Parts: C-alpha cells; sequence; structure tokens
C-alpha cells in the first residue's frame, strides 16, 4: 500500500511502482513545525528515466537518486519541475551536479529566482497560455491555467494513464486548503476543470502531496478551494 508520511523518516525516499514504467516517489519534510509527505514522478524513458520534481531538498534528492539506482537502476538523465516552490525545485542543484538536466517553464524560472529558490536550468516552450500542452519525452505537460500557483503544471503519461496533478491536486485526506499565499484560489476551479475536459481518461491521479487516487480527486479539489474561499 502507498506509505503515508508517518512511514517514511525525513531523508529517506520511498518509490511506489504506479504502472509499468511508472513510479511515484515520495519523501517528507518538516516544515513550519509539522511533517508533511511530498510526491514527484518518474517515468522510463527507453533506458532512460524522465523524473518529474525533485524530492524537497538537497538531501532527499540525494537519497532519491540513490534509491533510483538501488530499486530501478536507469540514469535519471532529465527532470521537469512543476512549479517554484522547494518541494518541487529543492534539490535541483543535486540533479545538476549528478548529471540531469533540469528543466521548468520560464514562468517557474522566473518565480524560483524572485522567491530564491533553485532555478532549473532549461526552459520549457509552448506552455504560456491556459489548455498549452506539449509532449516532453514519454510524458505531456499541460499548463491548467493558474490554480495552487500561477506557473503550475500537470503530467500525463499517456502509455500508462497517470495523470500527475502536483500541488493543483489534493488527497482527499486534505479538507482545508493548505499553501494559498501564491495561489489564484478564484481561477482554481476553473483550472482544475480544464484538466478534467483534457484528460477525461486518466485512471491514476497523483497529488502533490499524499495518497493517489482516481479522477475523484479533481472534484474534491474543488470542493475543498471553494470551501476556503467561502470562509
Ligand atoms: C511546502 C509545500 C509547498 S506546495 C506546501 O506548502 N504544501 C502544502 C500544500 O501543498 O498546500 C500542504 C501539503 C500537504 C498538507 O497536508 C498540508 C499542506
Ligand atoms: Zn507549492
Ligand atoms: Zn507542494
Ligand atoms: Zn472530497
Amino acid at each position: 500500500e502507498y506509505p503515508t508520511v508517518s512511514e517514511i523518516p525525513v531523508g529517506e525516499v520511498r518509490l511506489y511502482q504506479i504502472a509499468d514504467g511508472v513510479w511515484s516517489h515520495i519523501a517528507t519534510q518538516s516544515f513550519d513545525g509539522a511533517v508533511y509527505p511530498s510526491n514527484g514522478l518518474i517515468v522510463r524513458d527507453g533506458d532512460e528515466l524522465l523524473l518529474i520534481d525533485t524530492a524537497w531538498g538537497a538531501k532527499n534528492t540525494a537519497a532519491l537518486l540513490a534509491e533510483i539506482e538501488k530499486q530501478i537502476g536507469l540514469p535519471v538523465t532529465r527532470a521537469v519541475s512543476t512549479h517554484f516552490h522547494d518541494d518541487r525545485v529543492g534539490g535541483v542543484d543535486v540533479l545538476r551536479a549528478a548529471g540531469v538536466a533540469t528543466y521548468a517553464s520560464p514562468s517557474t524560472r522566473r518565480l524560483a529566482e524572485v522567491e530564491g529558490n533553485e532555478i532549473p536550468t532549461h526552459s520549457l516552450e509552448g506552455l504560456s497560455s491556459s489548455g498549452d500542452a506539449v509532449r516532453f519525452g514519454p510524458v505531456e505537460l499541460f499548463y491548467p491555467g493558474a490554480a495552487h500557483s500561477t506557473d503550475n503544471l500537470v503530467v500525463y503519461v499517456p502509455s500508462a494513464s497517470v495523470l500527475y496533478g502536483g500541488c493543483a491536486i489534493y488527497e482527499l485526506s486534505r479538507t482545508s486548503a493548505g499553501n494559498v499565499a501564491d495561489a489564484d484560489l478564484a481561477e482554481w476551479p476553473t483550472s482544475i476543470e480544464r484538466i478534467q475536459q483534457h484528460y477525461p481518461e486518466a485512471q491514476f491521479v497523483i497529488p502533490g502531496h499524499g495518497l493517489p487516487g482516481g479522477l475523484d480527486l479533481l472534484k474534491h479539489t474543488t470542493n475543498v478551494v471553494k470551501a476556503h474561499t467561502n470562509r
């Protein structure tokens, strides 16, 4: 069963196979007095691996690369960060030093610089406007519009029907809003609807934090976000 926040010591990383050629990676971090789990994705790219998001910091991301070599044994050659927060780009320098080509949109790279977070090296083109989708190796990158952040991207794995929502999609256990500091609360439901219209075939939906589920996570997120706005 999927590892939970209490099952991962901070500094360790676990992998969970979702489908053939698709894993999530799961780490934990102490943040503002509490312990949170955090997910990213690993997607087989021929005889290489594509990474979606760091494991939230240099230590965790070094542990991620070690666990990938131990459990999978294919080299990570590219990585995409899905927004500019530390749980997505924290560890990009570890990746860069290990020879991983790190990617993000121009908006994510800009916002990371403003915030003082690590900056992915490469810029992704074609994701500037809501509804834009681009193929990137074995995934499709999709910009649904502003939500958890203005730059947030989602990732679809067509061979496996896996939708990676990142932090724009909440796990079912979360029934109140979390980090809204950089969010566009008003647009977030409309952006989630764009995802639902674009990836109706998704079987697995992976949130940025916590347990995977189905497409139900999309409505769930909309429910919680709207309830926060109306506080
Ligand atoms: C440090 C990251 C940057 S996105 C963060 O703030 N994450 C919160 C969020 O994503 O809203 C959060 C995740 C899980 C929870 O249970 C509660 C809050
Ligand atoms: Zn975030
Ligand atoms: Zn997050
Ligand atoms: Zn719900």
